[PDB]
């Protein structure tokens, strides 16, 4: 008779969530316009959480509106190190619990918290994004919305699922794989500029038994906070995951000191993770077991034009890809290769479109393409790549180039055109509306498609434009490890989970493909355990007799 | 489609034993003389070594040589320049070159690795079978199967999109470091990440580089393309120095010491700024693994399954049972049946009498340290020899099975890994099971392998939860050893390494770096966005 008895496992039914239109007189755009109006003027004051403790510290920080930096959209406090050890130990205390709990139990708060954002929550998360963050509103859509949900309900699909992998069972006995959580503590580190990206990065792990120390973005923290609050609303227990902003320097210090961490998700800058994976190999006798790096680090992305190319497809993919949310994003077109037969219509066509590009306040104004970069920092680096555009004998600015921070961190899109495959704009992630071109004659394509590949030290996103179909496959072939996400005719950025896995080697990261079936499986580590039904017999063997 | 390969029963006049029987003939008193292969050519060093018949370290069962820096450089060049084509080739295509070198371990050349294993790494018939042969043989048709199957894992495609997803070697090359004790582990460790569409530098164990050569021929007879493993036995340090400073390094997949593993965890970090990309550590870092005994077990069951998992290959695998919980009530029957059976026990030449239930300790070095145990056993205050304990190392490295019991459940000897034949017994008073079930649980650094024998319900399910994370191979009334591909996923965490589960369906994701490639087929629209009009 068996001992233990295993429940059958259910499966999930889920869909991408659709992207809304937000037409004149719709319903969401209504409700979109109550909710911005409901930020205008409001400071929020934001605690550290620690179980069901609101926290706070002496050191006192500010999140500012991109596009209106005289306006605090938030004030909140960095954890101390007191603060982050004790968050620690309380999420400790949790864990066991929590990782008993069944999958499905777990799933279940991310699948009510997704539906919250769709519906009744989406307007206060997509305008939080926008003043916090600065996006537009179909910046904040695709992301606060869209894309978080999508985590929440593929990831829980994923995971119920993946209980119904099972090993082969033999007489006399039973095999049965538990996919425990990591024993210890998982710390979450997220970036400003995706919404969804911090909900991912803190709650992916905890639905698969993990407890989380989530360190958000400074400057995302409104929109974090909102995440935060409805996940527990949605029926997250206390010491889950702890809400504890943070000096990043700070934070790592704290975490990486304990024997009890077991993973960091991070998404940030590459300084950064390796300085995280230093302090993890610096203290490693101290753990209780090897802990779990995963990082996803930017990019340096292209897109390739062949002379197929279909013309106007490359300008708006080139155009959305490189000025969307100010290029503020790892995926985001920076480089663009333009054969000499097409860069005349190219060339044109890009600077007319180029002058119709409107920057201004996302909230006020609907019409607006993009608006403000995050922050000073932000505002004061580009500002040095475009002075550096100047002074550089291989650059010339084709169109933008101006920017002022009197009112906003505002930038115009700016396009360059290099006069050298290896300027260091060409290899350097400037993550601002600055897009440089380089044209190749068309009978070095094969030549410039090396050049696209060797370039760079990143492996993120890439694009090819073309309608000969040895010429894609080719290229396909040729550029494999050029880009984690590659795009056949279509725009670098906008990957949507479950259709296209984010990720890419190199030095964009560990590759470890959120959006995909697999992610979840970082932050589980798997126990067999086989149950035997008969007496063993005689420790000999029969042909010892 | 497939199934675990039969364990063979070797009865007499079988074909399987008189095929044995002819091939452990075949290597008495034979050297083969073992290089490094680098694509198709055979180098050779001055750096010569060699590796002796544990049980009679007279005969040298093969000479070889370490690869230097240079010659494991130009290796790295060599495979790095062949990787491109063989990454590019249909998951299928590699997977066919694995499914051949099975059906060949499975028959023509089964004798021959299941002799190698024997005569070089000192195993019985019993233990050469399920290891080279069994285990070697579902590696290959298990992670074929997974590989395959997992090119079918695709994403959502939405018109007017289609979205695929191209399950990409690393970039780089792979380092595998295989350890002595399981011919298999060499062959998975290096074929695996090969499978996958990588290259890979293979430094076999020294003291298993016969079979270990044994397993790379069969492989690159089953067409494996030159430049894809090369074949660099190595001096340990030198091996790690040099791959970890290679900027193209993109993985290590290492089985042996904890201390071994984190160094070169340390050498990657320490090298960070050095490589093209992340690299990606797998580690299997060994256990100090038990068999909790409720009152209500089979003493039978009990006894068979703690002989066999503490002695089987002389106690040297990273499962084995090295402590035993036994309750007061049931001491007397189980030590008196430990101490019985333990007088029956055959040590000696596993080629000449198929009646040896284990035979020598792999090295000088393994009989060393397991000394110094038996040393201490002799020595401590808390520990009292019951039985065995005498080793001699004049002919082979012989360690005769040891039982000890401790008076101190946290003693030195309950909490260190020996790789030998001694189990250490620890007898608590039936009341305070609970308490020590949690110091089961505390005790030791390690995570890997456990057994509860009980035939209670509730105990085995309280067990269960209490010791969920002691253990990532749980046994409930079997013992700690002999886990099997595609049934045991074998792999724990704590200090035993990072759990990677190879024998399951998800290791070879450790050796893929996926890329989602989405094509349109329709012309973009503008730029703009219909809300903005
Ligand atoms: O910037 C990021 O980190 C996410 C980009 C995702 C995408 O555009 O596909
Ligand atoms: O010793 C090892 O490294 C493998 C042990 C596998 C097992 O016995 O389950």
């Amino acid at each position: 008779s068996h001992m233990l008895r295993w429940k059958h496992t259910s499966s999930l039914k889920v869909a991408n969530e659709p992207i809304l239109a937000f037409s004149q007189g719709s319903p969401e755009r209504d409700a979109l316009q109550k909710a911005l109006k409901d930020l205008k003027g409001q400071t929020e004051a934001i605690p550290c959480v620690v179980g069901d403790e609101e926290v706070w510290t002496s050191d006192i920080q500010y999140q500012l509106s991109p596009f209106n930096h005289a306006h605090k959209v938030a004030k909140f406090c960095y954890a101390d190190k007191a603060l982050l050890n004790r968050a620690i130990d309380a999420a400790l205390a949790a864990r066991k619990e929590w990782d008993l709990k069944p999958m499905a139990d777990r799933a279940q708060v991310f699948l009510k918290a997704a539906d919250m954002l769709s519906g009744p929550r989406r307007a206060e998360v997509l305008a939080k994004t926008m003043v916090g963050q600065g996006k537009t509103v179909i910046q904040a859509e695709i992301d606060a919305a869209a894309e978080l949900i999508d985590f929440f309900r593929f990831n829980a699909k994923f995971a119920v699922e993946l209980e119904g992998e099972q090993p082969i069972s033999v007489p006399p006995s039973t095999n049965h794989t538990v996919y425990r959580g990591l024993e210890g503590f998982v710390a979450a580190i997220s970036p400003f500029n995706f919404t969804a990206i911090g909900g991912n990065l803190a709650g992916a792990p905890a639905l698969m038994g993990n407890v989380v120390l989530w360190k958000p973005s400074d400057t995302a923290m409104l929109a974090s906070y909102a995440v935060y609050r409805i996940l527990r609303e949605a029926g997250l227990p206390p010491n889950i995951i702890q809400f504890v902003p943070a000096d990043g320097p700070t934070f790592g210090d704290t975490v990486t000191s304990s024997e009890h961490l077991c993973g960091i998700n991070f998404t940030g800058s590459v300084p950064t993770f390796k300085h995280l994976w230093r302090q993890v190999a610096q203290n490693l006798d101290r753990f209780r077991t090897f802990p779990r790096l995963a990082g996803e680090c930017g990019g340096k992305n292209f897109h390739f034009v062949h002379s197929s190319a279909d013309v106007d497809s490359v300008v708006s993919g080139t155009l959305r890809s490189a000025f969307e949310y100010g290029g503020q994003k790892c995926s985001a077109c920076s480089r663009l290769y333009v054969p000499k037969s097409l860069w005349p219509q190219i060339k044109g066509r890009l600077l007319e479109e180029h002058s119709r590009i409107k920057v201004g306040d996302p909230a006020e104004d609907f019409g607006t393409f993009f608006s403000a970069v995050i922050d000073a920092k932000a505002f004061a680096r580009i500002k040095k790549w475009l002075e550096h555009a100047r002074s550089s004998p291989s650059l010339s600015i084709l169109a933008g180039g101006q920017c002022n921070e009197s009112v906003g961190y505002y930038v115009e899109p700016c396009i360059i055109e290099s006069k050298d495959p290896q300027e260091p704009i060409m290899k350097e992630e400037i993550f601002g509306p600055v897009l440089t071109v380089y044209v190749y004659p068309d009978d070095k394509y094969r030549e410039t498609l090396k050049l696209v590949d060797s370039t760079t030290s990143y492996g993120l996103t890439g694009a090819v434009f073309a309608q000969d179909k040895a010429i894609v496959q080719e290229a396909t072939r040729m550029l494999r490890n050029a880009a984690g996400n590659f795009y056949i005719n279509d725009k670098s950025t906008g990957s949507v989970v479950g259709q296209q896995p984010f990720g890419g080697a190199r030095a964009s990261g560990t590759n470890d493909k959120p959006g995909g079936p697999h992610y979840i499986l970082r932050w589980t580590s798997p126990q067999v355990i086989k149950e035997t039904h008969k007496p063993l017999g005689d420790w000999r063997y029969s042909y010892m007799q």
